[PDB]
């Protein structure tokens, strides 16, 4: 799957905000634009140390950033379910979205 993070115009926004994947399909989330986003996955409390840790790995580093030089990150969930997804700078701007993995 692709998602797009930010647009041309400057809106805080991944684009589709929701994607459907199949297990083991990476997702690969690209910079639109000249505005600096990233994308970290919520890790539910309750979910199991597998889980989590499959959830940070397809996490970037909230230091780090996309860029036009480092343009892209590529994230694997293998364990079916439904995640959420945010850009750190831009989280209290409502700069999220939905993962579903089948
Ligand atoms: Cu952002």
């Amino acid at each position: 799957a692709k998602v797009e993070v930010g647009d041309e115009v400057g809106n805080f926004k991944f684009y589709p905000d929701s994607i459907t994947v199949s297990a083991g399909e990476a997702v690969e989330f690209t910079l639109v634009g000249e505005t600096p986003h990233n994308i970290v996955f919520d890790i539910p409390a309750g979910a199991p140390g597998t889980v989590a840790s499959e959830l940070k790995a397809a996490s970037m580093d909230e230091n780090d950033l996309l860029s036009e030089d480092e343009p892209s990150f590529k994230a694997k969930v293998s364990t079916p379910g439904t995640y959420t997804f945010y850009c750190t700078p831009h989280k209290s701007a409502n700069m999220k979205g939905t993962l579903t993995v089948k």
